[PDB]
């Protein structure tokens, strides 16, 4: 019969023996210490780089904003910085992974666009797509973030479109399944993340839906953000579910209104 | 061959034709307006309820210290809130929808607290021999705290679970077997996955066995606060058995989330 074994039950209760405010502050202190100088004195070289501000171990969207034209011109420089500094890149990748997994909804949308715009730029210049660089390497993080936030909404929305469920889209990972902006974002990110996870040497352009001799003309920078905000707004015109309208609305307008009832902690 | 069809490419490119700063302000306005009075005329009745503060469309952010209860207080006052949930299905569905959104956007410490809130609530129901109902706002949003914690801890747990000789995160949440529980991490994810599964299957009431509790038993193995205390602990101690620098970095940044590095640009050509 399936059950929690006796010894494990003791392990779980024994948590109380080592739980205390003091112990918590000491444990936090050790993690805080790690975050003080994570690059350990081997940051990205920033000499003569236009990306120096974001290469340092020192984020405001508007402050770090670039036009597409600027990304085309200076993109290769950042690409070369990533490729030429493996230790810093692994550091950066680890940190970026955590950032993307805790970003709010608007921030997550921007990270999705940062990812695809970065791929668009590489394809524009006929550069290989490098799974090991910090941006492509953390595709799964923004995918996971967006899936967690949008899953309830997409359960209804994707049904209205007559499309596969979110889980199905992300497991099938077929270009042929893309029929709207939601399926585009999740299928492409899922395809990209899957290639990264398998540890391929480089990522085929077809992964991004780009054929031989073509470029990523069907994606414009900002489309993830603009597109997903729009359907969160417009789906209510075709849907009679109040629960759905609340869900869509609260994603777009996140200030807390209701839903927490108590905090109970007997241990510290 | 596998390709993005031409019709869909038209749809995708047309996003630009409608994208504008104004349009975004208008859309945000419509969502903000819904959130002005989400219970829309049918709030929880709160007369002579000790839970009145958290039953209204509150005016400001949830305060963990103000809304703190001892286990003894939860046992005493729990049945009242339970009765309010069960007695007001329309208000409860509204509450459940909002809580689901909250839990899916909470930060790591908040997520831990919501896991304990969920399990302590279950333990209180079991204490009183009350049915576990999927329509209950707290039980009903189990999947939300599950998804959030999984998103945040997945890279850490890949290494940690392997060191403990346990199943992977995905396997744990797929198999959903009590026999796979051998530590706090597997406990939290297996139990939440089991509970979330019963919720989505729309059962009348959820068997206590779902939470690993047999006939007449009281969930002795769970102490309120164990999710938060336990998971904070392993994020601290795993580095002692693991030689990986980047794993230590991952664990530390989860515990200490202020931004340091990792974002490179913002590019939006549409608005
Ligand atoms: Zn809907
Ligand atoms: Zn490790």
């Amino acid at each position: 019969a399936d059950t929690i074994d006796a010894t494990t039950r003791l392990v779980l209760r024994s948590i109380s023996e080592r739980a205390a405010v003091d112990r918590i502050s000491e444990s936090f202190g050790r993690s805080a210490q790690v975050m003080h100088d994570p690059f350990g004195g081997q940051p990205f070289p920033a000499a003569n780089s236009p990306w120096a501000p974001v290469l340092a171990g020192q984020f405001d969207a508007e402050t770090r904003r670039v036009s597409w034209e600027t990304l085309v011109a200076h993109g290769p420089s950042l690409y070369r910085t990533f490729a030429g500094n493996p230790r810093a890149a692994s550091t950066a990748k680890a940190m970026r992974d955590c950032v993307l997994r805790q970003e709010n909804f608007i921030e997550a949308l921007a990270s999705a666009d940062e990812t695809l715009a970065w791929c668009k730029m590489c394809i524009h210049h006929n550069l290989p797509l490098r799974p090991q660089d910090p941006i492509i390497g953390t595709t799964a993080a923004v995918l996971d973030n967006l899936a967690t936030r949008l899953r309830p909404f997409l359960q209804c929305y994707l049904k209205a479109r007559g499309l596969c469920g979110l889980d199905e889209l992300c497991s099938r990972r077929r270009l042929a399944d893309i029929k709207d902006i939601a399926s585009f974002v999740f299928v492409i990110l899922a395809r990209l993340a899957n290639r990264v996870e398998r540890g391929v040497a480089e990522i085929d352009y077809a992964t991004l839906g780009v054929g031989v001799g073509e470029k990523m003309h069907f994606y414009l920078p900002g489309a993830c953000m603009a597109g997903l905000i729009e359907i969160l707004d417009t789906h209510r015109q075709e849907c009679s579910s109040r629960v759905c309208e609340l869900t869509a609305s609260h994603i777009v307008a996140p200030p807390y209104v209701h839903g927490k009832y108590f905090y109970c902690n007997s241990l510290f």
